């Protein structure tokens, strides 16, 4: 089945009870952009990539619509299969793998409602009819970190992750110490997330002042090195987020065993094809991981949930899903939410969801 | 969710023709296989097969493939017919024994591309090529006959040659290898060395020193993951590994240490084609040449071989090794995939695009 | 003098108050697999292994069965010498070694009975008359994993095996804190078993909440690679188990002072030949080891106890022994036991055992 | 001095008597992206960005336009200064260093304009009039390399780089084996660039087979883990080009010696300032690079000419201009140009330029 | 079986003389076992006739009453006496022969099997003139030995470069193994540029250097395989040496690393490795002689390079029937029960010392 042609829309996304406050830079709004591919029999597949602003990584919503034209003006004619598009994908662009992300969900869209069987089948096969999410509390006040952390424990949440930085280290630790106390016995997962603000210096001491606090700690400086400076100097348990930027980069990490587990976002990775290569690389190892992107909708969270449906539960750190803050479903009754701290699994054709084809507007771009 | 209702397993033998086939851990001159159908709710059939080449050459044998098969066949009715729910199953019923489970992930798979209407390479992810190459794997033997060989496999097309060596003094194994590239150079054709574990460090190094002119990888030379890290950073020669690698887990660890520039890879040995998908990802990711072969076996290996090498990067590629040429039988005479001119046409039809008579191999040893 | 003819067997031992806990999988009984090997004239060695289930290990009972028929069929004629058997097996199957070891346990048998001496003799000879022994407790509620520990120190052994996994590590540190509270102060030595079953993220987390619990950490995560990863972040001693399958690899670890002990089972290093030049290696480098095997009747419990009676003391771990879980005795007279936490050293002709030729029904396989 | 307005621009550039063959994909005709910048009191400085093809790294022009947007759309007011402007695009945008490099080329020319001096005072002052080049070879048949090597030798270079891969290994040997019979004996530098195109399978072979031959090896395989892999096994010395993509991993290269020398470009590194410090880093550690960058015209061409002179002559590998594959000059009169195998520095205020405010046509972007 | 008496002697060993010390252990009811040490003079090895002989005295003196096996022998002796292997090497052996006689079986039988009814052996050219060496060279190849081992050093690098190549002309093509053996003697400078002017010639480069640190040194930086041989001073060593793969194959000595009981562990740990290894000792007469054989026998031939005998050096035997000697290259081993030997008690004379 052939790629006949392909739509590329934007759309706003405003944070619902915004800011997000994240070390390396808060969001108010976001917008996303959506991919659709038709193929040569008039079947429809959607994507979506969503960067979380634009200085929380290599990627904005002006550099994913930009990337996707010249992606999908060399994508007409190619099968709608994920090998054969990330080849024709390389062959036509280096690197981006956030833009390459939307068209590798929308292919995996398409070859599900193509076959009758939801993207999870096309994964490998769930394992799981709900999947564990995890709640993340932006940088704030620690008397209110603790308040919303018993809320959101209370609420189901089986981890929480504390975003923490972008200021005296000596509120960090006065934070993750307030939150831990407020949550201390009901064994909630903790994740200590330095996003990137951290000197190796106040990572040390992080680590070093709270033996007693079982917090991973979450991609707490800013490079590989750094991580790399910090491990054999850190009892606590060290994850890596933003660095891993690549399927290459994340076997660098672990085979090295430089961490212990990954926040891992698809968009980053470069979409299912990859995020699945990943998973199967993290099950090998044993190592516990997020399914996660940055930002988006139904179509984003809709991919997470298919790929976190195939992970171990006991390696899946949870899949974080943007919905909470996002005022919109593009389909009412059949996207993700986040019901009890956990999510249930699309059984449908493809990513689950029926949207209407010009739900977004006109094309900014056809090709 | 179609479900596993039942699982039945043969065995059958297979002589080697024009055997026997000469490998420095063991030599083989015939080989029982170790076949399983998967008998879904529906009626709807996949077939699977793990053969190993001998019980010397690895930590396999055919008595154990059916042993470990009693095993997981015990346990595996009303599993779903998909790679993760099977394996996550297999894995909580028996520990190990990748090679076993390779047949049952092989069935899950063909079975799995019926039920869909699409060829197992689809399944993997799409193939990126009608045809795959391959490689000739050239027995030890006598030095001048080696290089006659050689070149004969080379005008036949083959685009890569693999040459056994071991089991005798290096002196020897290192006038075959001169003699073969005399033969061959200006072909262009790819070189490996094997030296199927047989190689103390002390003549691996030697090996390397004595020949930096011809271009061979040094395929497994030595017995253990330890004796290539110690050979590693001293033989200016590309390395392979191909015994060693035994799981997921250890391929990471020697790729990501840099300790190997590729691998021969077996897909009974990883544990079956979602294994081996993995593998392909991880050496795609780290710009590693791999090979997609297994130990032994007859259309039923061999299709599930050429499956996954469609989908590998062709320059990454090395070839898919068949037992093909060396088995006087074909399960299905009709679609049973086979080389010509040193190239294997990928199949097209669901599954693995086999069609077997389900007596073809008797009455079942044992049914679950 | 040669081997005639080998006999095999199988025969069942049911788990007496059942089931044994482990986190790579549980056990409610066990088929055992034997091996009678007669030479030419008529003298029998007995031998035996016995996997802990099909999940433990990579062996299983019909793995056995299957590897000693190969074995067998290529065994008569060959000289009933430990140098000479391994040859002749290694010829005839790679690897195996829980298969080859039954084989090796009946020639030291079967050489014994003919020199007229103990396994012991053969094997260097006997540093003492009783060995100690160690208790593994199943996993199990923490305040009955403390009250079962205090029980068996009062009983006299000398070391006690916490076995943990398979459910969060918060339990774990409970079962581990508790069980130390109950038996501090007796000088009873303290294992913390994982069985592979620890995320490097939590066994880190194991070892920094408890530097006042002086426990060793044995095999605490899955794979050799991940015993790595934690060893330079662990103030705890690290023990190797599961991932010791070959002299070959203990040398690897030993000598990159990746552990400072091991767990040892007979079966899994492939016999008692391989055992006793693991004993030198361990000697050598000051390396303390238990002396056990998976699961098994007399043979096996009189094979380990042989072995750890040329253990220097200091050194040996304990034989841990199935015998007070194995309802029946194959030689009620001599089949060794456990009293007092510590095992009598048999003193008679090769294993010290005499057991009827047809104890076990007619032979499944002869050759 | 503070911004008053920013102007983009795009304008086409196709390659005279092309392609451009590169390993990593070929050129035919490159859009190259402009940036002025407009102070408060009129006076303009310009920039230029120009990626060789989407293919070659992670930068491409219609990626470079949208970069540049979202940074111009936050300067106004900013202080045209280098590490002003630096800290106000890095709180704007992550990373897409090349296009950030467009705006710190402008501010060098606007600073130097303002100042009456040229951009080689403000890099700390030329230390000579004239800076040496090196011929780039495309990807051809090995016979019409070695005679373009022979006729680029003639003219004057002092230097040749010959590009290699895409192609088998067999062929690349041929090639550089003919290039060097030609030029051997002349005493010109060499170089062999796989440009990514290399498995460490092939780059072994490649230098094994050529001990005789004095290449350097530039980036000869796809990643910095593979430079790692290969670093120990070869006996040429290894250059980084591709990978070099930030100060940090440089840093990382050249102190654990991973490295003998740089192919550097400033876009990759993010402009003038990082280059700069990358010029010093390199003097420090004795490690000799070239001043290049991926493509573009008379403004590219200046900033790399400037930043070239700074370099002691002897650490100078040359200066690769686009320049002869370049059919018009912004300013006929005074861009740089290459006679001789050499380039001689500008002297003028700023970058030495004087360019029609209209020369682009009308802005497609003004913020 | 107890050790009921000890008595030691030394013998002047005439050559073709040194101070070997023997050993004789005498069991409660009557049985006999001997063994031997023999350094090769007083700067070959931490070891002397003399320092032999004292040693020997005070583990001597604490050993009546200790069982005659080799586990509670080695536990007595290291509580008697610190490190001195040489002297624990001569009692291991006695032992090994006394318990070989009580249960009727041969000495490789106690060392778990014998593989093999006749062993390889090696030939040891001392340092001479190139061209010397190369004559000789092809004699004794042509006298059956399946391996050659060329002693080097003490003299310019250059004329040990000569005489490499040189033996390397003449017996080429022939299959010989060939070892150049620097014997502690040259600097890293040197053993660099031995390795590199001869890619072309398949030697092992045996202890080139004087320490464990300088093979460490040489090791990532030379294209020839590297042997350990004076510096494997017990099985601690051994072990950090290969399981580092520093080397890849042994030169090794019963003596120094302390005895049977060591060189059957040691020999494991090879063959677990796939490491080639020699099993040879400094020098001795028949009872020295005896037990490398019987140990050599137990090792798999392909790994097996070789048990080096003082044999052909040495103008006598304690056993002139049974006593092993060499003949074409190779070593027949003995089958009577013990090291298989049969010594009159009184031969030589009256102990030195008794206990
Ligand atoms: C919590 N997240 C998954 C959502 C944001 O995009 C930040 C990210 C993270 O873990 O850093
Ligand atoms: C050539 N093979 C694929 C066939 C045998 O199974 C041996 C194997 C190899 O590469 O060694
Ligand atoms: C305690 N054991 C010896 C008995 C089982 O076989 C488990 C084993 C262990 O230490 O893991
Ligand atoms: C020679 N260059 C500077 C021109 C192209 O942009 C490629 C580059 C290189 O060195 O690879
Ligand atoms: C050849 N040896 C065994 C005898 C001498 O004692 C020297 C020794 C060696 O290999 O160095
Ligand atoms: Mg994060
Ligand atoms: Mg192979
Ligand atoms: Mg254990
Ligand atoms: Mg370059
Ligand atoms: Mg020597
Ligand atoms: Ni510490
Ligand atoms: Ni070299």
């Amino acid at each position: 089945l052939k790629i006949a042609e392909i739509q590329l829309f934007q759309h706003d996304l405003p944070v619902v009870n915004g800011p997000y406050r994240i070390a390396s830079g808060d969001v108010w709004s976001l917008t996303t952009t959506i991919v659709k591919i038709i193929a040569e029999d008039g079947t429809i597949g959607w994507g979506e990539t969503c960067p979380v602003g634009p200085t929380y990584a290599e990627a904005h919503a002006g550099g994913a619509l930009a990337a996707l034209e010249v992606l999908a003006s060399g994508l007409a004619g190619a099968e709608a299969l994920p090998l054969p598009l990330h080849t024709r994908m390389d062959s036509l662009l280096c690197g981006h793998n956030y833009a390459k992300s939307a068209l590798d969900i929308a292919v995996h869209d398409l070859w599900g409602k193509r076959l009758g069987v939801p993207v999870h089948e096309l994964l490998g096969g769930a394992l799981t009819d709900s999947v564990s999410s995890y709640y993340s509390l932006g940088v704030m006040e620690p008397d209110e970190a603790a308040r919303q952390a018993l809320e959101k424990q209370r609420e189901g949440y089986s981890r929480l992750q504390v975003k923490l930085g972008a200021r005296p280290i000596e509120i960090d630790i006065e934070a993750i110490r307030k939150v831990w106390e407020a949550v201390r016995g009901t064994g909630i997962a903790l994740a200590a997330d330095g996003n990137r603000g951290w000197t190796t210096r106040d990572a040390l001491r992080f680590s070093r002042e709270c033996p007693d606090i079982p917090f991973v700690m979450e991609q707490p400086c800013n490079s590989f090195e750094d991580l790399e400076a910090i491990r054999p100097l850190c009892h606590h348990a060290l994850y890596m987020d933003e660095d891993g930027t690549s399927l290459n980069t994340v076997i660098t990490a672990a085979a090295t065993s430089l961490v212990d587990g990954f926040g891992m976002k698809v968009s980053r990775i470069g979409g299912l094809q990859h995020m699945r290569a990943f998973r199967d690389f993290c099950a090998a190892r044993n190592l516990p991981h997020t399914c996660d992107d940055a930002w988006g909708g139904d179509i984003v969270s809709a991919a997470c949930t298919h790929i976190a449906s195939t992970v171990l539960p006991r390696l899946m750190e949870g899949a974080w899903l943007a919905q909470p803050y996002v005022a919109e479903h593009y389909d009412a009754e059949n996207g993700v939410r986040i019901e009890g701290g956990r999510i249930r699994v699309p059984q449908g054709p493809g990513l689950g969801l029926t949207i209407d084809p010009e739900r977004f507007g006109p094309p900014l771009f056809s090709a």
